């Protein structure tokens, strides 16, 4: 019935970051997730990297639909190491 | 080619676990995350699978290790359908 556990190696796996209404609101971004043996090791980035994407800037203000164009850069994590 | 949204489907993420060291620290498991097109319409799941798992509960006692075999039971996310929710 019940199998062993695995350890949740550390990598870089996909992350859902919602942004701070837009549109696309949250976006696919990688990041260091996972656990290192002796606890006190810790599980963290070893290269990152700056991907800006263009965003739906909605701007429903005083009774003026005039929405705008906006730029936020990602920070993805390339290649992850237990340190 | 800006921004696109996260379809709502399930990618894995790392649960940690709470117990004494417990190897494995921490398992993946499959989870639901993403987005939708309302403000009020949340990336929710549409059927869990529930698997058990075995753990070493690793209690030091007087100056000795001991390996105690322990299962705590994990929740799989197995489908997952943007739904309806005054929210």
């Amino acid at each position: 019935i019940a199998e062993p556990a695995m350890i949740a190696e550390c990598k870089t796996r996909t992350e859902v970051f919602e942004i701070s209404l837009v549109w696309p609101p949250c976006v696919e971004v990688q990041r260091c997730s996972g656990c290192c043996n002796n606890r006190n090791v810790q599980c963290r980035p070893t290269q990152v990297q700056l991907r800006p994407v263009q965003v739906r800037k909605i701007e429903i203000v005083r009774k003026k639909p005039i929405f705008k164009k906006a730029t936020v850069t990602l920070e993805d994590h390339l290649a992850c190491k237990c340190e």
